[PDB]
């Protein structure tokens, strides 16, 4: 029970990743645009106030939500803002949930999640009472991944069938050290792995050093999304700066990347890019 | 081989350690996600201890029960007397032995100071006894699904996992190698046994002037015994003969030691994977 | 996807290359364990070549059939004319393309000199054409169980292995890396594609003053095309536009080249394993 | 068909290795001696003349055989001597066969196998006509491994079910380069892998450098056999020199190894020794 | 070449940088062993600046004098106007140039954003000018024993250290490499110039989430300019266009930055040696 | 001026090291014993109270001193104890001075030197006012190295000819990371370099891991001294524990080293041990 | 005696290299062109027949010479062709001489120098009788480096002051293995060192792999010359192919290098390029 209906991945994966980044509609497009990279400022995305997780008690304080990308099955990525006195009860969620703190601080059960802290809450895993810390609002990348739309349910203990192994209660990325990047094109950059799928896909922070230039375009046979946390990166004639987000479905052709200042980026990819012919440099004449 | 229980953190139970959900010597019940430290010297030493099934005439030992589970699994500090002498046979559960003091002999092999042995359930052991005319102290670890019992047998049980049999491993002769986790880079490790799931047993050598800097969220079960030196973990000082038990998702305080130390450690999860040991440092 | 034949040397057929048991352009039948080298310039160029199923009005190309199997699988040197222009659709068999001369465009992607593409059977390709107003020469590799045929389709076949799709790989932009085999240490390799069984396609750069010293027993199928430079293999000199086919267990002579060269190579077995490339040097 | 009855391994393996080194009787012992290392000079083992492979045409020239170790199921290791004009027809064998040339030269089909050349012929794989080269006798380590006793059968092509992947027609170990040793105790030595099982066990040449001293005894939870090709190695109070052979069944306790001269040794082991606690150094007081 | 002064910390003066004993823009005198940080935007920009010896008709620039010594040595932020155009010749002192904004051209070579040049005293430079019709901002570094002056010359001075001449180094094209010091392991370095004594000039890239943890006793002279991002050092936040000067034996506070940054750094001592950068963390 | 009379080193060095470890008399021996290792407990060495550095104002609080080793030229090593309210003025010293804190904390000028902090003060380099911190006594390894006996002299600035490059004002060894050891015999140990001579000799902390056994004796063609800070190390039938010190002049033959617990040791050597034949393993029959 | 007048190097070297590549006139230019790269086909350079080394007996068979570059002091580089029956006596030369075989084979004393064989004969070192082998002419890069013009002199033994250490009698580059390149721009290439100066300058073979593109121009603050042995390399709009030669004096600005086929090149440089800022990538807008 609980775990059911995991959809296969756009590029040819087996759906074990449970990310559901395939076939999504962006905030700036009326429908899913296949093989088309899309970049936009999340500041200009409309912020629907009074947002509340389905199933949550109605007396709970509401947050706001900027819906970045989503699929009709339920999966989505969004920039939520929880107010100063936000306080929610313990329980579970009906879908896999990823959380990444952009501004402020939050507390999930006994653990604090300050600036750039991360958590992966598998569907069925119980979380204690959670709240916003420091008397200031908190901004978070709220990522609902399950096959069904995410919903809160009160529970005393974990769901029997919960993939408890995959539970990352709190990971302060700031304390984690920088390591070598995976792809051949991003050699002059560093990576911080936050989570890795059973299929090799995952979540990580990418630090691009100054004077960066990947030189060619890139055919990306996989789904990728990301959020810019600091600095910038020119990709073609578009300049991605702080708070800009992107979505590149399978087989998108990304333009040349250039940045004299460098930057920090939250990235999420549903395929193992260590294999041969997974990131193809392209430069037509 | 029947009834192997799944692991706290979400493992498949193939490890057969059963470190999940245990009650300590100092606690009335299992305290989830709570690290517990204590001096084994102060744990009560019940005299007249004897393995269930052994012949009554065998000399008894003493036992200090550190941690245990109602299914049978347990960790203990036993003391076998100078003239201890037992017959050959098998045990109905996986058994791990680590010599703290003195020397013992299992079948044809001697196990002196810091010698180790893993006896899978069903594997036959020859006659065993205490050596040198002085008592021997051992970390006695009963792991199987059922409570451990002795049974006389001339040969091994047909279905015994004989591949996992480590008759005698003298850790002193083994060389020090690189540590696994990112936080314990200024330390060395000596692997004694590794599960099919990557969990295992090892000796940890913490070099002097050590400071891990942050707290650690540990999504796995771990226990250990301090053999030499010390290690401050929060406001508690772990020294020789102190033991610990950290069930899944415990939040271990900062570790500091100016002298360093040697530690017997046992963990039921592979810590090479991403997000398995999470450094934590909250503000106010 | 049905009928994938097992491989000569003992593989399970998952590679889907079908390099086993092929007849060369210069031989009346399959010659087992016999290396064969020949100049593709001298192979007959049949004009009016067209993919079965394509609309009749499409401009025809020419074809020099290098090696083939009766099941359908084949390797060829085709020449598409300046105004070649084909419609979108799928192909009923796995197709590999490597540009020798000129430039082509598959859908939205250009494939200029030494650009590569792997089109799994059932994967839809957009309209394609020759670029720059000059003809294009290509290594056309039909691999599937059945003979390759064009079929018009608006979307991909439901069961198409879309994961294996390499739309466009410009090998010129890719960097040189270490070679796999022990004998070709003084050479570099550029992987273009790797099978689920470890077999694959790659470019081999042999540095000048090369000498492998011994003969080589090759327990696997291999084919290749020389793009630049040369390589003496025994008393035969492989130069630009020469091709080879070595079925399983061929005994390749010594390789020597003072100038070095660039070579397109395709092998249906993982050569990282022990005893996969055996150096041989008999006495008298 | 063909492949049937592969026995499990003494120490707890799954029998996929197909070596059958478990439970063997030596030339110097009346029965299988469990957990007991045994060393002996193959020169003194009795050489039964008129040896011939079962099923071979009777007109074929006979060889001699010194039976080193064997099991009643059929598996064995022996030192055979083929005469100058030896010549046999093409065909298959009903069991896996390993060949290692000690002296002289032989030719299997089209390939020569001179001094220290090796071949692994899986059961069912066809070999062409074979003969002794150079007009002098050849000495070979003849290793019959299959579940049933080895027997010759005439065949035009390979047996349909033959594990043709595992076929090593001819490997001249002399041309192969020396590499790092696997175990922690044999760091001051080099290794030449000739064949590796699907289980990690295998065949290799071990080069022990001069001034060698492993320091302690070794508990070996696996089956191992070997033949000394050159030099020597004192193991306890026994000195292994050229033409000496050994057999160490699972859980044998090998004494300290010392050699001031070093040596070359043909070794065969049915377990992967890369894993933790596979070679246990022992030094009792 | 005469009068090269010895270095503060005990060097032999071969480096010829003269970073020792300098007065900052914000201090009335040289403050020994005291780190000083300040915003160059707020330093007074004296208009009508011109190199002593240059023809009077040449267009003037502006100058913000950061640090200097009475012997002549200095570091400054100069601004050359759109139409700036100077004649060829030599300079009586070692001169280092690093482009902050815009582009300049020295002789035949362009020096665009972050381009660098080291002109040893006596080396002839061709005519030079500002490019692109917009002003150029440069870190102008006069190093010689005597105050820098222009002199017209058709050829190089006979005794000029021509080996040390770095006409044009575009740092953007240079790749990032490993850092030298143990404290800045989570950072990369781009060497622009190295002294015969191991001191030098380089660009430092500090990755995000950086924290050096302790204070640093620096037994050497160092200066630097922030090009991008930020770095908190104690309670001061160094951001774009902020400069620093740390004379020998300064005690630098802890460095923290969540964003990271790019920094022009210049040091007159080899920091590869033991006990050259000393981590310091006092208690109470 | 200032720098004059640097004596050559026992084993054949050029005296540039300026350590003067050659030809010293120990606390337990009436004269210099050539090529003889000597070990002793510093606790039992007599503690002469009322110790004061020559030239220091007489009103300054006195310390105590346990003279470990010395040479008649002036060079020495000793365990001094400064009282709680100890406070000395700024100035220079006429000889090179090394300081290593064993217990408590001291402050030299503006810099604190807590437990295991180190400082190298070259002759002629000015130090500011210095005192004992924390209201508890401090214990220090006081090492006078110069050719002439060490003496305090008041000065406002550094001596013109002072080797100011060699000045290590304060090095907290605790903050320094462990690195690989230099010698072949101490592979299972780590090292922390505190200072390195122009000749390659130096000062460092040695961390010996548990279960250590160097196996053989060691012919040491160089001068070495050291102090045990924690743990132990059996060297022959003598057991070196906390507060024990040693002195091994050139060409001493050190017995086998064994320790089941491991330990931390302050070591000082006047020769580069990276060169061939500098530490000779010896094991006579 | 013998060694005198070694001129300093263009870029600021101390002249210890003794190469004298500074300030040379090319075959295609009327005078030395400072900081100007020059490329040309040696086939089109005029071949003066009847060439003979000054001091050689007049009865000796003459060769031909294509003078590539030279300086008035005596130093030069040239393509000489020795006929089939060429045979010269033993003796010395008054200047350093480098020899590299392009076609055919020659024999210097007892040693053969076949295709791509190299020799460095320091001034004053005696060479035995030398001749052309195989009955076909031999082509050689004849490099006279000494301060005075090269001249033959008969001698029975070596000149007393001859730098005999630097004597490389015969180096068959074909037998030498490929190693890593030195400069940052030529990472996708391999190098074969033939000789290295006391100053770090030297001679080597450069193997450029196919699909090469250095991307930017290069400011070269040093003297360099070279000859193309096989393949090609486009440098700007000039294509260097087999038998083309180049000369780049100090501070030349070399255009972008591109080659789809790769090639082999004989190169000679008078400066150590391992140091920082020795090869400066340049790309103006």
């Amino acid at each position: 029970f609980l775990h059911i209906a995991s959809v296969k991945e756009d590029w040819g994966g087996d759906g074990r990743g449970r990310m559901n980044l395939s076939g999504r509609r962006t905030a700036i497009a009326k429908e899913y645009l296949p093989r088309q990279y899309q970049f936009f400022d999340t500041n200009t995305v409309m912020e629907k106030q009074g947002w509340r997780v389905r199933g949550m008690p109605d007396n709970i304080a509401p947050g706001s939500r900027r819906l970045l990308t989503w699929h009709d099955s339920g999966a989505s990525t969004s920039r939520v803002v929880l107010p100063p006195k936000f306080e929610a009860p313990s329980g579970i969620f009906t879908a896999d949930l990823e959380i990444f703190v952009i501004k402020g601080a939050i507390q999930l059960g006994e653990w604090q999640l300050n600036k750039h802290s991360y958590s992966f809450i598998p569907a069925g895993v119980r979380i204690g009472s959670w709240k916003v810390l420091g008397g200031e609002e908190a901004e978070i990348l709220w990522m609902e991944n399950g096959s069904v739309p995410l919903e809160y349910k009160y529970a005393q203990e974990d769901h029997p069938d919960a993939r408890l192994s995959d539970f990352i209660p709190a990971l302060d990325s700031k304390l984690l050290p920088w390591g070598k990047a995976d792809t051949v094109q991003f050699v002059q950059a560093n990576k911080k792995w936050l989570r890795k799928d059973i299929n090799g896909g995952g979540v990580w922070l990418l630090a691009i050093l100054p004077h960066f230039d990947n030189k060619y375009q890139m055919i990306q046979p996989y789904n990728e999304e990301g959020y810019c946390l600091t600095g910038y990166c020119d990709v073609g004639d578009y300049r991605i700066v702080k708070d800009h987000y992107w979505y590149c479905p399978s087989f998108s052709t990304l333009p040349r990347h250039i940045t004299d200042d460098g930057g920090l980026f939250f990235v999420r990819v549903d395929r193992d890019l260590s294999k041969v012919a997974t990131v193809l440099s392209y430069a037509p004449q």
